[PDB]
């Protein structure tokens, strides 16, 4: 689980969004496993708007920050799981690094602020979703 708090914006996986989230939904996208809802509060989070391929994310399985040398955001194919069914997801960037099931939602972050939130894995890789192209996250 995890989210990143931005302004008056909440970034979650899709697949673990709750009927609050989905009861005010701003944006959401299946093919990038991402949903974005709003919030009464401001957030503290800073988004990355960068091309930054080194950073640190967030394994809540091991309780532990790592860094990581990360992919560029592509189209990869990803297998099935309780939530999708084996598929091409987009903007995904891919890492060596534990990765288990619950660890969805942890942060990926470099010098410049949040690049976006674990959402795949397995067998010693673990998958980002990246948010760094999604520049209305920072206005309105
Ligand atoms: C972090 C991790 C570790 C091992 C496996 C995973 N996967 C395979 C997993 O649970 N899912 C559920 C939906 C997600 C997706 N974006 O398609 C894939 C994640
Ligand atoms: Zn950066």
């Amino acid at each position: 689980s995890g989210a990143i708090y931005v302004g008056n914006y909440r970034v979650v996986n899709r697949h673990l969004a709750t009927h609050n989230d989905w009861a005010n939904l701003v944006w959401e996208d299946s093919s990038r496993d991402l949903l974005v809802s709003s919030t009464t509060a401001q957030g503290c989070d800073t988004i990355a708007r960068c091309d930054c391929q080194t950073g640190v994310y967030y394994c809540s399985s091991r309780r532990k920050h790592y860094p990581v040398s990360f992919s560029k955001p592509s189209l990869i194919f990803v297998e099935a799981s309780e939530y999708y069914p084996a598929r091409y997801q987009s903007h995904l960037m891919l890492a060596v690094g534990h990765s288990e099931p619950g660890d969805c939602g942890g942060i990926l972050r470099c010098q410049h602020g949040v690049v976006g939130i674990v959402s795949t894995g397995g067998n010693g890789l673990v998958g980002f979703a990246d948010v760094r192209d999604l520049l209305w996250l920072d206005e309105e």
